[PDB]
DNA sequence: CGGCCTACG
DNA sequence: CGTA
DNA sequence: GCCG
C-alpha cells in the first residue's frame, strides 16, 4: 500500500533507487524547461515513489499498482532494468537545449522563462552572459559573479560557523529573539546549495521590523555580498562566509516569523519541496483547509488553526507525523 | 476534461 | 518575473 | 503524465 500523496509515506534520505529516479527526475526537469509543469510533477511524483520503496526495484512487476506509474514512467523504467539505459533520457541529457538550460537555471536569479529567453537569443555559455551584462538583473549579476562558490557544496562546518554569526546578529538586533536551521540540514542532509535560518521571537510583535536590522549588523560586519535590499521579511543573501585565510560566498535564506506562526513556517521552509506542495495539495484536496507558511485556513468557519507545533498540523490534517529526516520527497 | 503549492521580494 |  |  503506496499512498499517493508524498506527505502520507516516510522518504529518508538514503533509498534504494537511484538509478531509476535519477532518470525520472531528468525526464521531469526537461518537463520545467518546455513549459510543462504538469509533466514535470508526475515525474517527480514517481521518481518520489520510488525512493518510498523498502527494496530496490529489480522487475518490472514491482511497479504494479504504484500510484504515478503509467505507461511513461513504467516504459522509462523497463528500459533501465533491461538494458541499463533509456534512450529518451539519454537524448535529452546530451542535447544542447538540456544542457544550456540546466546551466542557466543553475544561476541564483535565473529561471525557465529567462533561461528559455537567452537560449532562443543563441546564448549557450556563462561568458556568452557575462559579455552581455544589460540583460542581467542585479541579482542575476551576483549569481553569475559569485557562481563557481555557490557550485561548492555547503558543509555542515559551514551552517555552525553561520549560525554562529546569524544568531551574533540576531541577538544584537532583538535580545531574546532566537535562530532555527531549516531547510535540507534540518532533514538530515550533509550538504546543500544554501543554508536556510528561521528567526522568531517568543513574544508575538516583537519581531516586526526585525530582519532589516539583523542585515544592516551583518552589512556592517562585512558578512553580505549581495541581498535586496521598506519592510521585508524574506530575505534571499550571499554570505562572505570567512574561511581559513581567505573567503568563500554562500547562499542563505533568512526568514522572520511572528512565534504565533513558527509552527507553519518551521514545516514550509523544512521541505522538502515536492513534500510541501504535496502536503498542501492534501490539505486542499483532501481536507478543505488551506496551508501556507502561516497557517492553516478553514475556508467555510474563517478561522485559522492554532499549532503549537508541526505534529499538530500533521494531526490535525488526519495524517500521521512524519520528523525532518523522512520528509525527503 | 482541468488540476497540478505557496507567498513574499 | 525571481526566490525555486 | 497521471489522476480525480
Ligand atoms: N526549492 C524549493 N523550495 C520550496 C518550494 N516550495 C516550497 O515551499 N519550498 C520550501 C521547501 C524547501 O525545503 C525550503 C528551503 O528551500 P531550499 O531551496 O533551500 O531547499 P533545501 O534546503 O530543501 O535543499 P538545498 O538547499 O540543499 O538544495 O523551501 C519550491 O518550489 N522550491
Ligand atoms: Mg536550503
Ligand atoms: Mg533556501
Ligand atoms: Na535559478
Amino acid at each position: 500500500w503506496m499512498p499517493a500523496y508524498a506527505c502520507q509515506r516516510p522518504t529518508p534520505l538514503t533509498h534504494h533507487n537511484t538509478g531509476l529516479s535519477e532518470a525520472l527526475e531528468i525526464l521531469a526537469e526537461a518537463a520545467g524547461f518546455e513549459g510543462s509543469e504538469g509533466r514535470l510533477l508526475t515525474f517527480c511524483r514517481a521518481a518520489s515513489v520510488l525512493k518510498a520503496l523498502p527494496s530496490p526495484v529489480t522487475t518490472l512487476s514491482q511497479l504494479q499498482g504504484l500510484p504515478h506509474f503509467g505507461e511513461h514512467s513504467s516504459r522509462v523504467v523497463q528500459e533501465l532494468l533491461e538494458h541499463g539505459v533509456c534512450e529518451e533520457v539519454e537524448r535529452v541529457r546530451r542535447s544542447e537545449r538540456y544542457q544550456t538550460m540546466k546551466l542557466f537555471t543553475q544561476i541564483f536569479g535565473v529561471g525557465v522563462k529567462t533561461a528559455d529567453r537567452w537560449y532562443r537569443e543563441g546564448l549557450r555559455t556563462l561568458d556568452d552572459l557575462r559579455e552581455q551584462p544589460q540583460k542581467l538583473t542585479q541579482q542575476q549579476k551576483a549569481g553569475l559573479q559569485h557562481h563557481q562558490d555557490l557550485s561548492t557544496p555547503v558543509l555542515r562546518s559551514d551552517v555552525d560557523a553561520l549560525q554562529q554569526v546569524v544568531e551574533e546578529a540576531v541577538g544584537q538586533a532583538l535580545p531574546g529573539a532566537t535562530v532555527t536551521l531549516t531547510g535540507g540540514f534540518r532533514r538530515g542532509k550533509l550538504q546543500g546549495h544554501d543554508v536556510d535560518f528561521l528567526i522568531t521571537h517568543p513574544k508575538e510583535g516583537q519581531e516586526a521590523g526585525l530582519l532589516p536590522r539583523v542585515m544592516c549588523r551583518l552589512q556592517d560586519q562585512g558578512l553580505i555580498l549581495y541581498h535586496q535590499h521598506d519592510a521585508f521579511e524574506r530575505s534571499f543573501c550571499i554570505f562572505r562566509l570567512p574561511q581559513p585565510g581567505s573567503w568563500k560566498a554562500v547562499r542563505v535564506d533568512l526568514v522572520v516569523a511572528p512565534v504565533s506562526q513558527f509552527p507553519f513556517a518551521l514545516l514550509g521552509w523544512t521541505g522538502s519541496d515536492l513534500f510541501q506542495r504535496e502536503l498542501r495539495r492534501f490539505s486542499r484536496k483532501e481536507k478543505g483547509l488551506w496551508l501556507n507558511s502561516h497557517g492553516l485556513f478553514d475556508p467555510e468557519q474563517k478561522t485559522f488553526f492554532q499549532a503549537a507545533s508541526e505534529e499538530d498540523i500533521f494531526r490535525h490534517l488526519g495524517l500521521e507525523y512524519l520528523p525532518p529526516e523522512q520528509r525527503n520527497a
